[PDB]
């Protein structure tokens, strides 16, 4: 009745999906080079996985790097579709089940038109890619970003921005966070896009509103077609609020079973990854 997953990178392997570059004038082989080593991390990852006993698993912004921005010098749809459909593949076999989480400063309720260009594009980028590896239970975890003072006006600014995109709202998820949005103000866009809420525990103790973590549960797994999804963290003891600790305490674990009203996929965010549990 609880399956697990943790992101992007795994610790005893030394593999990631979230290498990037830095050098100016990147060719395109130094690109190549960098999402081969990327795809080659995923596979090493899932086998894993599998071996492990964990279902779930969040791929890296990074895994093409800057697939999405206009200066990407080659089709990396056509250069990658066997491969990635040969990925999901595994993962099918396997039975796990991918997701992608865009940063924070993926804003598609900007005012600002600019950033709201960008946002789209990672978005159509992250999707696409979901597509190409036939993740069809696939995630796409995102947080309803900035407020700019008027909080009412950016959120629906936010769902007339990307309910025109058909291919992200396949895979679409919305996450409540420790600032702005509760579960309850993310029930909101997510009833008006007609997607599912993902309820972050961590960023639900810091930012409750008017709900216990068992009744954000229990108003957030009917939005879900498929099998609801959770997010487990803990609070760093020494850092700011919101950041992750490298390991999730057994008191917070005692709070999300004692809370579940069913059973549930679970992505553990500890900064030990899979040794954060």
């Amino acid at each position: 009745m609880i399956r697990l997953g943790y992101p992007c990178e795994n610790l005893t392997l030394g593999a990631t999906t979230n290498r990037t570059l830095r050098l100016a004038h990147l060719t395109e082989e130094r690109v190549r080079e960098k999402a081969a080593e990327n795809l080659r991390d995923l596979e090493r990852i899932l086998r894993f996985n599998a071996d492990h006993g964990f279902a779930l698993f969040r791929i890296g912004q990074h895994l093409i790097p800057f697939a999405s921005h206009p200066l990407f010098p080659y089709d990396w749809e056509g250069a990658y579709e066997e491969e990635l459909a040969r990925l999901g593949a595994l993962a099918r076999a396997f039975g796990q089940r991918l997701s992608m989480h865009p940063g924070q400063y993926v804003n598609p309720g900007s005012p600002d038109p600019e950033v709201v260009e960008r946002s789209l594009a990672e978005l159509r980028y992250s999707a696409r890619l979901l597509s190409l590896i036939g993740a069809e239970d696939g995630v796409l975890v995102l947080h309803l970003g900035g407020a700019y003072g008027e909080k009412g006006k950016a959120l629906r600014r936010f769902v007339e921005n990307l309910r025109g995109e058909e291919e992200v709202l396949r895979y679409l998820a919305l996450e409540n966070d420790e600032r702005l949005w509760n579960v309850e103000e993310v029930l909101k866009a997510a009833e008006a896009l007609g997607v599912p809420v993902v309820v972050d525990t961590l960023h639900h103790a810091l930012n409750p509103g008017r709900l216990p973590l068992e009744e954000a549960l229990r108003l957030a797994f009917p939005t879900w077609r498929g099998r609801p999804r959770v997010h487990l963290a803990s609070q760093d003891p020494k850092k700011r609020p919101g950041a992750h600790a490298f390991r999730v305490t057994r008191e917070d674990w005692e709070r999300l079973l004692s809370a579940l009203p069913g059973p549930a996929d679970v992505m553990v965010e500890a900064k030990g990854k899979e040794q954060g549990l």
